[PDB]
């Protein structure tokens, strides 16, 4: 099974979306996982399926909101290792 995607970058495009790009693990499908950020409670994260591309615009997000972005390759047992999280805030505030 593959390791984590390499050289991940993420930057907001507008108040509702983020352009995520990466290089393959050291694979035709990936997941992008986006989690909105005193007891460690979290709302439901977003997941995006990506096929046959090494970048993707994740959309439908909340304005003025911090998101943790991770990418994973898809494998026979589920996701491979996730890239180290990138925290980015959408504009709109
Ligand atoms: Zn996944
Ligand atoms: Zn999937």
């Amino acid at each position: 099974v593959p390791g984590d995607p390499q050289d991940v970058k993420a930057t907001p495009l507008n108040s509702t979306s983020i352009h995520v790009s990466w290089k393959p693990p050291l694979i035709r499908g990936y997941h992008i996982h986006a989690q909105e950020l005193g007891k460690g409670f979290l709302n439901e994260p977003f997941k995006f399926d990506v096929v046959d591309t090494l970048e993707f615009n994740v959309t439908g997000l909340q304005p003025d909101t911090k998101y943790s972005i991770q990418v994973a390759a898809l494998t026979r047992k589920g996701d491979g290792d996730r890239s180290a999280a990138i925290v980015v805030k959408t504009p709109g505030g």
